[PDB]
């Protein structure tokens, strides 16, 4: 039971060359590497995915397109930046989030941890907020051959409207999000009101939230959350989007979280002893995303680390106190207490039936 890091050097290189985030693969694992933390971890090279693989989610219609112009004029339809290659990109770390899947299928390890995944905008036919393929939901489709409920837990910024509308009309599978909820703001979806559809009914879970909110309310709120839809839900494997673009001083500049409080909500996860799927997601402070992952990879591997930055191929990015540590911006938390109460008891409500 140690640890799947899924992890190639031509994995890295492929990814940290996605146009949104450059080099932010690289910052990731060479931060991990730094820190020694790859040898408390089996390593795993990730499959590509196969055309097979992703057609169990996308259509064969829009993958077909997808390579194609990969390799002008159907291009709206789909909702399409083609960047030549962007098909062998999504594929690579569509496989690589399927081979994570596989490893806990195959009892290999309990936690398997593909940080350059997470993409969870992606329709079944549609790409949408600079996502392709949506491997997470690709990951789930491979846990459903041994696990029979789900549980996935999205704490990026952004609602993972993909993952919720793929499974919005079943049962086998409860998505929960937290994210900034404001109109406005991408992608605009994921009230307290949205439950899902038909059978699926109540087993959509969404938690809106505004800006400012840091590490202690929280965890408060995902801890409240959590706690009843396991006692609800039961789920038998967790799949966890823990992107990076919530902490202080990301460019969205909307929640002010540091590490540690996305820290406690995955320690929270973790002790359910379940089998557990870490993926990655947003994060456009490329330093503090590799510094965010990194401790959240200590916290999965239970060690300690020193608050100094290790020399190593990009410490001059990790200015200016050149430390681990996340500090919090002098900004208001915009979430009233009552307006966060109002939404806990709502998804009581919501819980009671499943
Ligand atoms: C500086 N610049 C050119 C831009 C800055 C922000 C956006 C944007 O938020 N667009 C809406 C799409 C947001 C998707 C973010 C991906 C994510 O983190 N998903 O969870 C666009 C352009
Ligand atoms: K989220
Ligand atoms: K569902
Ligand atoms: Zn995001």
């Amino acid at each position: 039971l140690v640890p799947v890091y899924i992890y190639s050097p031509e994995y890295v290189s492929m990814c940290d060359s996605l146009a949104k985030i450059p080099k932010r693969a690289s910052m990731v694992h060479s931060l991990i590497e730094a820190y020694a933390l790859h040898k408390q971890m089996r390593i795993v090279k990730p499959k590509v995915a196969s055309m097979e693989e992703m057609a169990t989610f996308h259509t064969d219609a829009y993958l077909q397109h997808l390579q194609k112009v990969s390799q002008h004029p159907d291009s709206i339809e789909y909702g399409l930046p083609a960047t030549e290659g962007i098909f062998d990109y999504a594929a690579a770390i569509g496989g690589a989030t399927i081979t994570a899947a596989q490893c806990l299928i195959d009892g290999m390890c309990k936690v398997a941890i593909n940080w350059s995944g997470g993409w969870h905008h992606a329709k079944k036919d549609e790409a949408s907020g600079f996502c392709y393929l949506n491997d997470a939901v690709l990951g789930i489709l491979r846990l459903r051959r041994k696990f029979e409920r789900i549980l996935y837990v999205d704490l990026d910024l952004h609602h993972g409207d993909g993952v919720e509308d793929a499974f919005s009309f079943t049962s086998k599978v409860m998505t929960v999000s937290l994210h900034k909820f404001s109109p406005g703001f991408f992608p605009g979806t994921g009230d307290v009101s949205d439950v899902g559809l038909g059978k699926g009914r109540y087993y959509s879970v969404n938690v809106p939230i505004q800006d400012g909110i840091q590490d202690e309310k929280y965890y408060q709120i995902c801890e409240s959350v959590l706690k009843e839809v396991y006692q609800a839900f039961n789920p038998k494997a967790v799949v966890l989007q823990l992107g990076a673009d919530t902490i202080a001083g990301d460019p969205m500049c909307s929640f002010n979280m540091t590490p540690v409080g996305i820290g406690k909500c995955l320690k929270y996860i973790l002790q359910w002893q379940l089998a557990t799927l870490i993926l990655g997601g947003g994060g456009y402070n490329l330093a503090n995303t590799a510094r965010c992952w990194t401790y959240l990879t200590r916290v999965i591997l239970g060690k300690t680390l020193s608050s100094e930055i290790p020399d190593h191929e990009f410490f001059t990015a990790y200015g200016p106190d050149y430390v681990l540590e996340i500090t919090p911006s002098c900004r208001p938390d915009r979430n009233e207490p009552h307006r966060i109460q109002q939404i806990l008891n709502y998804i009581k409500g919501n819980l009671k039936h499943v």
